């Protein structure tokens, strides 16, 4: 039993699900890691195609966890499912997920995704198998089909698209994009930076592949698919599929000629999800802003687009010195601006507050019914406002549960080209 | 073994070696993590304590430059003997001070300290009696408080015995304001101290039942019961808060106290344990602007500001509660610094942090650090603190906490 608290409401919950938890966290009785961003190296199997006793106990302990959620364990198909698991790894060195398992699957990774303060929505999952595609024009279409369903015209959908599984890591199906959609960024001659600073060099990865860059502040970056080991293939998304919000605010009239903008999807496709022992290399996976995230972090950050002293100009604040707090006066002026122009244009996105207030409610939720929930405060607590969130107050308990998403290798440091 | 921790801002990566000399537990396991648990859960034996002060000896002749010397040597012998013939035995003026310092060197929860060793150690350990507690914490707040421009301190009174009789300090800073509970549910003041105050009255306190009284000092001596002072009014230096742009806001009728004075921590030096220790230094404005000010349980006072500001209260996504929290961090700010009151911004002092921390892995392999700490309640992201990785581990001498007196003591009169 382990407790956590929350210092504001004095709620006690009490944690048995870290009982069942599987890698190391990093953190030792002696010394804690919580705010490194990736404390272990600890897998599940080994780099290669694992050998019988390596795959085969992850796929058994997998397939298990699933039918004991569904009321059965030891039943007629949980037996000849174990049996079948065990021919194929004899006779391929892998084994094949049913439909019903993939699902179940890709809900738990999301569900167990201790950084995620978005989990209320977990079980709420559109899933796209794509596993019969064998070339990167055939991934080029699950995607776009993916951005189409998930964008919704603004009704945002949640979505995972499942790409085939790795076999011996010479043939993974990559999405070298971080994100499906992002802004490209440029080296100026002088020195200086356009467009967005983190991107500089997968733009320049596109550009040397071919890719005609429009350089501006923020240019569509085209689609880099890698599909069983070849060489990477561009493709420029249709805009027509790519929903974007111009960036206004209620008062400042001036904010708009500030010409910024964002996408409306946000969605992640260099993670790897592993299930039963299979990785899953592309997995694009998507739902909708918090609003801190592009207000806060992606606007505000020094090493991205850095606009608070354009900001700050413009409302004419004091910027001498540190403690007129003309940085926290822009910041919140900005995070107000997304906020309204999201909502303005009906593209779906939840403020910091209403998110955290959520997350609280899964908290307990998952206390309730499943004994625990695994939550990374440092990820949890929004990069501003954090103590008037109810997340700053609440304890959590941190550890490693399967199903997952894990972090993976970026392809070109890794891929020998052709 | 090396550690390294990396600044995803600058890209700077550094070597932590210091954690290899930690030996007291995190509540991590390697499989869960408890770092964001406020407190990851009665007198040393000779066997215990013969430890624990070699290893402090030791560390205290190794950062003088004379490990292994004669002094060294027998100093060692000394301290071998006071345990073996009283099961205990005592610091030296200089090893003390030492302590003492380190134990702030070593507070991974506090982003003040660059200042670690400019910090000024006032020797209480000849105390025996309450009233001779109240005289030293009264020259600790003068010296400290220095007219506005505020000076680091700590007083240390006797260390524990047989835990039968303790120097406290009850109050949990030296300065703070009473709280009291409405018939009607509402409350008065601040309603982090509604027991402490009740306490006091309990005591004999006649409170002035205002929402700004600086509470008694209840100072216990020798494990005796604790007695009532009050902190003379001219040594307690206060600040109205007021905006330099919202004429108004003077009219909220704020105010704090200059001097933060932490009396209810523990300081660990050598095995020895000294119950009473307060210790102070000087504000971060985020501390009342955000947390004492706008906490929900503290004196909330969120709405009352934006209603004055005119903001759209009705939807969360209006971020009203963020916009009047700016502005009542800047009242706080401007206020302080009017008055000539020392006090530091999160930006400046995150700053320094990050300088510090730099300076203590170069000189010193490490510095173990709180991120959940660390990184302030406000505008967290766009302090360099937030993308600075930190390893947490906990070295001795050491501040720690201890249970609150009044759910310990055993009372002695009638
Ligand atoms: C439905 C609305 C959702 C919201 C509002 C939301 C919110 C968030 C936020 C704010 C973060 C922090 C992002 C960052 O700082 O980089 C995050 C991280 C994450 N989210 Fe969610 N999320 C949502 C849906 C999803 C879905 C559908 C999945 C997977 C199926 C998912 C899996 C994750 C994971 C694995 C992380 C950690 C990313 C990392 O470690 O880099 N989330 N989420
Ligand atoms: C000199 C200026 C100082 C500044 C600006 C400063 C700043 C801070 C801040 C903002 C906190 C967090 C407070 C909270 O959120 O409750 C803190 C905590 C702490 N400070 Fe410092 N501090 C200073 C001096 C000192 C001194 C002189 C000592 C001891 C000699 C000290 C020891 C500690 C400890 C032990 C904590 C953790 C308290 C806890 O866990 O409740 N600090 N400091
Ligand atoms: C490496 N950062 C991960 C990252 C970067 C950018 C955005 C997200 C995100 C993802 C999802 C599914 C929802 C959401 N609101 N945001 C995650
Ligand atoms: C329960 N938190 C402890 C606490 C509560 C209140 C204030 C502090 C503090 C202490 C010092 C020496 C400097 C500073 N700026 N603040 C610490
Ligand atoms: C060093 C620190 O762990 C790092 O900057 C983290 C802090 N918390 C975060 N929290 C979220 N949601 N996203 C992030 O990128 C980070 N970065
Ligand atoms: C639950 C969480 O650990 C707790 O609210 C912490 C968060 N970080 C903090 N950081 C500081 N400086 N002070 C605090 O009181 C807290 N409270
Ligand atoms: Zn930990």
């Amino acid at each position: 039993f382990l407790k956590v608290k929350n210092w504001e409401t004095e709620v006690v919950l009490t944690d048995t699900l870290h009982l069942k938890s599987t890698l190391e966290t990093g953190c030792t009785e002696y010394i804690c890691m919580g705010s490194i961003m990736h404390p272990s190296q600890h897998a599940r199997r080994p780099e290669d195609v694992a050998t019988k006793d390596q795959l085969f106990p992850l796929a058994k302990e997998f397939i298990d966890q699933y039918y004991s959620s569904i009321k059965r364990f030891g039943s007629k198909a949980h037996m000849e499912r174990l049996e079948e698991v065990n021919k194929e790894i004899d006779t391929t060195s892998t084994y094949q997920l049913k439909d019903t398992e993939l699902i179940y699957g890709a809900k738990h990774a999301w569900r167990n995704a201790s950084r995620c303060v978005g989990r209320i929505q977990w079980s709420k999952l559109q899933v796209f198998d794509a596993r019969d595609c064998t070339t990167a024009h055939g991934m080029f279409n699950y995607i776009c089909n993916h951005v189409k369903y998930a964008t919704n015209k603004g009704n945002l959908r949640s979505a995972i698209t499942i790409f085939p599984q790795r076999t011996d890591g010479k043939h993974d199906f990559r999405v070298w994009n971080s994100q499906l959609i992002r802004y490209a960024g440029y080296k100026q001659p002088d020195g200086s930076t356009l467009g967005d600073p983190a991107n500089v060099q997968f733009t320049e990865i596109c550009i040397q592949q071919g890719w005609k860059p429009p350089r501006g502040r923020f240019d569509v970056l085209p689609l880099l698919l890698q599909a069983n080991g070849n060489d990477p293939e561009l493709f420029q998304i249709p805009p027509e599929l790519v929903l974007e919000v111009p960036i206004r605010h209620p008062k400042f009239e001036w904010f708009k000629d500030l010409g910024l903008k964002w996408y409306g999807l946000p969605a992640v496709s260099n993670m790897l999800l592993e299930i039963g022992g299979l990785e899953f290399s592309a997995c694009p996976f998507s739902g909708w802003y918090m609003g801190t995230e592009i207000g806060v972090r992606d606007y505000c950050d020094n090493s991205r687009y850095n606009i608070l002293e354009e900001v700050a100009k413009k409302m004419n604040l004091d910027m001498r010195k540190t403690s007129s707090l003309w940085k926290d006066q822009a910041l919140v002026e900005i995070n107000i601006a997304v906020l309204y122009s999201f909502q303005s244009d009906k593209v779906t996105i939840v403020d910091h507050h209403s998110a955290t207030e959520s997350f609280i409610k899964h908290m307990e939720n998952e206390y309730r019914c499943r004994g625990g929930c695994p939550a990374d405060w440092v990820w949890i607590v929004p990069p501003m406002s954090g103590s008037i969130t109810p997340v700053f107050h609440q304890e959590m308990l941190n550890y490693r549960l399967t199903p997952s998403f894990e972090y993976q290798p970026d392809p070109w440091n890794t891929h020998v080209w052709k």
